[PDB]
């Protein structure tokens, strides 16, 4: 049976301040750690990635759940999806409000409906039906996000895993881009763009410019090259380069093959990432500055 | 410069009655003659796919715009998308209510906003700001879909085109599936699933069970096979073959390649379709049951 793996990412975007980096490092650590714990206790790939993403949702340092960037009217509107590599079963929500964990709502879409994707009003009704708390909107909104919205007027997080039965899955969640139009949905809830997971290939979650990732189908394009026998680093580079060269888009991705190989590559300035395997934890943000600590 | 071609499809769905076949043929042949007439003026592939789909939206026999199926709460919520293969520009909307023409609003999303995807209340706001008129739900609901729902308590339409300057496009529009949960979203506004266009390969629109179509990312998949060297037909066979085996889902698709080669194919029992090229209309509903006619 397979040695499990989890890989996590935050936003594939521009440079990050030094104080942030420390808060960021700990966040990538907490979610990688949380996800791997699940796998080391016999849990599924879906459990793991759901677990890591929740961690980043609950962490105000990340553009997902509490800490989501603001729309053009200063409200949080969140998108997410999750996908089971075994039968390709999937769950998604877009433009959901007043909840803590869009990724869990996403998981409920998959497991407790015959659908794959709900939006806005219906998503909110379904939440209520599932006994998902409704939190005051102001709780998701941070003071620092306000300064982004007030200023801008005048990145997506996620996870992939390979589990101890050799199954794969991705989860992704975002608040989107600062000053987005109300009801702007990006790449996250859109299968093949914000992520893709198939047991016959591997799994991918993307991040960066939502519209660009959508236009080129970045997650599934990444896996196609793996289908043709490109290596994981070979495929991520080709796929990302094509978003750059065709639609002028930048961003990042992480991947795990069904054989255990993994990578994190980004054409954006930075992308916080972490990978746990063989009892060790890998972490970074900027190119060629990784650390590798022991995960007891 | 290339010979222009438009292909249109109705819903990839169940047996059609002998009685009802003629009237679907009527609306389909109309849809195609609109698209083709736009192309003959040297209109763009994007113009041609939009007008073709506006005709099916307005026609109450087809499940998009007027004639949309009803959700669990008795109402019409609509999805649509359009894509320009020249630069991968796209627009899409989901869960929109009380407007005649979803496909027209997805194009406005492509052209007028920095985004490709608006949903529900955000889409209402944008449609208002652009002067789209509020249409009552009662003028979108057919007696058939008032009744059909009760049976529970048809399908997605599209077009692809290649214009007189080598540009390919797709457009697609739907009411979804009868008694769907409020705010359910199918493949139709998810780029790569409901359709995909790329001047460097071709354009596809899909129909059928939208959850399956999302899972397999059916439209991008067909283009993967084309790129790999397969004919439009083989590619259709392989992607629909895969969807059937892997997720036990049925549907169909139209595809036109960069070289002006085209096909309509389905694994459902029925898929109304019509194509116009070289002054000829080809149309059918059942397999190997095609007729050709001259066009004015
Ligand atoms: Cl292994
Ligand atoms: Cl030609
Ligand atoms: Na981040
Ligand atoms: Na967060
Ligand atoms: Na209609
Ligand atoms: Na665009
Ligand atoms: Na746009």
């Amino acid at each position: 049976h397979m040695n499990p793996i989890v890989v996590v990412h935050g936003g594939g975007a521009g440079p990050i301040s030094k104080d942030r980096k420390e808060r960021v490092h700990q966040g990538m650590v907490r979610a990688a750690t949380v996800g791997y714990g699940i796998l080391r206790e016999g849990g599924s790939a879906v459990d793991a990635v759901e677990g890591a993403v929740v961690a980043l949702e609950d962490d105000p340092e990340f553009n997902a759940g509490c800490g989501s960037v603001l729309n053009t009217n200063g409200e949080v509107e969140m998108d997410a999806s999750i996908m089971d590599g075994k039968d390709l079963s999937a769950g998604a929500v877009s433009a959901v409000q007043c909840i803590a964990n869009p990724i869990k709502l996403a998981r409920l879409v998959m497991e407790k409906t015959p659908h794959c994707f709900l939006t806005d009003q219906g998503a909110a009704q379904f939440a209520a039906a599932m006994g998902v708390p409704e939190i005051p909107g102001e709780k998701l909104v941070t003071e620092r996000n306000k300064k982004r919205l007030e200023k801008e007027k005048h990145g997506t997080v996620g996870a992939v895993a390979l589990d101890c039965k050799g199954n794969v899955a991705y989860a992704t969640s975002t608040g989107g881009i600062v000053n987005k139009m109300v009801g702007r949905v990006g790449d996250s809830p859109c299968l093949g763009a914000g992520g893709y997971a198939d047991n016959d290939i591997g799994a991918v979650s993307t991040t960066g410019h939502g519209e660009s990732i959508l236009k080129v189908n970045l997650a599934r394009l990444t896996l196609f090259h793996i289908e043709q026998g490109k290596t994981v680093e070979e495929a991520a580079d080709l796929s990302l380069g094509y978003m750059k060269s065709r639609v002028k888009g930048l961003g990042g991705l992480i991947v795990v093959s069904k054989t255990g190989d993994w990578v994190a590559k980004w054409t954006s300035t930075s992308m916080p990432w972490a990978a746990a395997k063989d009892g060790k934890l890998h972490f970074g943000i900027d190119p060629d500055d990784t650390t590798i600590t022991d995960l007891p």
